């Protein structure tokens, strides 16, 4: 009978944020031992919400790509 | 100096609504006449926030693609 819509497909933000970081430091422009800024800051650059960035911090984490030590600081693996 | 973070790139999500809308009606899968569902149910269809939806609408009316009658409802064209 009528149409049914289906959901728009746009992927979750945290989602983007996750796999431009991955290649950035796959492909070499984020070295190894880098620091990324703090959270605030880096979401400011990449204009994004702080919990979406947030996030995708975490999946990288738990990759293995990054590492946050408990004093301060994530950095790349 | 330091590596200089640039924008997420995130389309606009009235912009990917406007797309897979015009997707459809090119496709055919929405024939000429038909009336899209009023704004609060197909946003709830599309699963998407009803500015969005409703600034998509605006773009393809604006391309022709649809047209909104005073009186109530918008109709593929």
């Amino acid at each position: 009978n009528a149409m049914a819509y289906s959901k728009i497909r746009q992927p979750k933000l945290s989602d983007v944020i996750e796999q431009q970081l991955e290649f950035l430091i796959l492909e070499g422009t984020l070295r190894p031992g880098e620091k990324l800024p703090p959270e605030r800051e880096l979401a400011k650059q990449f204009d994004v919400s702080r919990p979406s960035l947030r996030e995708a911090i975490q999946r990288l984490e738990a990759k293995g790509l990054l590492l946050r030590r408990q004093g301060g600081g994530t950095f790349v693996q």
